[PDB]
């Protein structure tokens, strides 16, 4: 294997796994859930505020370990509902509009801290 | 990275998504949905008519890009119900009874467009 | 592609399934949930037993491949409940500690057999 990514612009892995883990020229994103990385607290408010801070973990993430959100092949997204799918796409729009890698959305039960929105990521660059 | 898959013969991806990422010799293929690719509506009848109509747009994406189902090797099938495993295994071994690849099978809360199956896959071929 | 695991020291893969596939330098392992590979019987007691069930596994696929647990880049962790995260975490990290992988924690509405825990995972070796 190769290196993990640790950074103070993203929230901090406080338990047994890291931020992501890069391997070769590829990037493994943990779910990250819309947190402040400097007050630690959960954003609250609509549901694109909440997703534009999922989206801004996970971007500071890729770029601590020298990845883009061009270099982002497959996403995962985990909701509470599935009412929040369009106003999540227009936020998620902004990020990777141009980009488009491979998806899947998906409702779960319950989220960690009882959030709404949590979103994971694989990465893969060079060529 | 490489390129992404656009097939007439699979869903349309609608919004900030592609239907599958290829980067090397890898594919990220989007959960598939029962969705009939040339009518956009949704397949209304039983599970395994559903389960069939996922596994062959994900057939579909697969074989636009120059992949085949001997080239997944990670599956993951999300559904409403666990009731629905027999039957779902039973279509699913008509497509990777020979092959075999890696899985995991999970019934969340809720599917995009309220459906009961979903299927995504990662794919890898060469040597 | 390349090969598939079968061990008798995690639960046989019944179904059109393997309990992980081998493609180059990566594995991909299938969910695992608590089941005594020798008895084919649930785990019933504490989560801390059930995940230890889990873990152990894992751990017997990776090492039946020719990996270990300090291989594994990426984990998600599949329950019905976030009320055993802690406790959850507290086993995982007897496992992964050290080498702290990427990983996704949600809850999900239902697992196969009912189970309350159930862990995949990708691992990638050699550099």
């Amino acid at each position: 294997m190769k290196r993990f990514v640790e950074t103070d612009k993203a929230p901090k892995a406080i338990g047994p796994y890291s931020q992501a883990v890069v391997v070769g020229n590829m990037m493994f994103v943990s779910g990250q859930i819309p947190i402040d990385p400097e007050t630690g607290e959960l954003v609250q408010g609509t549901i694109e505020e909440k997703t534009e801070r999922v989206l801004e973990n996970l971007k500071a993430i890729l770029e601590a370990g020298g990845f883009s959100l061009k270099d982002v092949v497959k996403v995962t997204v985990f909701t509470t509902s599935m009412d929040y799918f369009q106003r999540v796409n227009e936020v998620y729009s902004r990020y990777f509009g141009d980009h488009r890698p491979a998806r899947s959305f998906v409702a779960v039960a319950q989220l960690p801290r009882n959030v709404e929105i949590e979103i994971e990521a694989i990465a893969v660059k060079e060529g």
